[PDB]
């Protein structure tokens, strides 16, 4: 599920999700409605898309089993909904951390009026 | 800043920004775009008032001081600028632990589809 989702994004990059990543750019902070400026801002493009691919699951609200005991998100048992929400999960959090180099504290409730139209699709 | 907004929520609520506030209903969760559905839901509103009259501030990145040593926010010492964007941000926190009560669990990440236009004014 979403607090899930919210405790891996806090383990892999060392920051709550909030407003680092909920407010940053113009498709995680707006809500899906702006082209990603940047590689952060992608991420949550793609995690976007890796819930939609879920048809016929609940990623929001369904709750999966996962360990990071030694520094590394291991997606356990469950059903094959909950993996497959877990990988997305990981996934996203893998790439806000692989693309920290790249985060502007600018981009953080960056205004609106700004934002470009969709173009990538997934 | 917002990170202090956060940390607010969090002290105030027991709980994180993100899912709990983050995607809440009409207005916390649609980025301000629906009718608050609920109390919780109109806080935000009421905190996206507060900052719309600080037209001489940037209540997102002007980091203020307060206290919360013993279980009160205390807003401290800052410019007025400060002073009253921590004032907008406790109002919020309070706000939203005042109303846990009806906090519905439900109204997370709660299709945008369903939001009405706004309608309530500052
Ligand atoms: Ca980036
Ligand atoms: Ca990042
Ligand atoms: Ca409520
Ligand atoms: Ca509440």
């Amino acid at each position: 599920d979403l607090w899930q989702f919210g405790q891996m994004i806090l383990k892999e990059t060392g920051k709550l999700p909030f407003p680092y990543y909920t407010t940053y750019g113009c498709y995680c902070g707006w809500g899906g409605q702006g082209q990603p400026k940047d590689a952060t801002d992608r991420c949550c493009f793609v995690h976007d898309c890796c819930y939609g691919k879920l048809t016929n699951c609940k990623p929001k609200t369904d709750r999966y089993s996962y360990s990071r005991e030694n520094g590394v998100i291991i997606c356990g048992e469950g059903t094959p909904c909950e993996k497959q929400i877990c990988e997305c999960d990981k996934a996203a959090a893998v790439c806000f951390r692989e693309n920290l180099r790249t985060y502007k504290k600018r981009y953080m409730a960056y205004p609106d009026v700004l934002c470009k139209k969709p173009a990538e699709k997934c």
